[PDB]
RNA sequence: UGUUUAUAGCCCUUGUUGUAAUACGUCCACUGGGGACUGAGGACUGCGGCUUGCCAAGGAUGCUGACAUAAUGGU
């Protein structure tokens, strides 16, 4: 999370604040057709 | 009024169709719908299934619209 693994003039992202923004669990999810009357 | 299938039939017993059907009881790790409430948790770990990726498998996501309002909420 340091800047070697991501160097740039402008850093990958400007500003990091606050906490480190909880990534929400992988779903299980999934996207079937809908079975119409 | 009286008799025993006749110009109606019924009952009892036995065979065949019959290994009949239905009801009831019971089970299916069989299946088709309708309605309601709930979405806690928050990278990854697991147990499974499928065929390495996928999956309804250790708790909701996806696609949209309206209003962006005093609308919802508070007093």
């Amino acid at each position: 999370g340091e800047r070697m693994v991501l160097p740039a003039g402008e850093a990958a992202a400007k500003y990091y604040p606050a906490y480190r923004e909880n990534v929400p669990k992988k779903a299980r999810k999934a996207v079937r057709p809908t079975k119409l009357r």
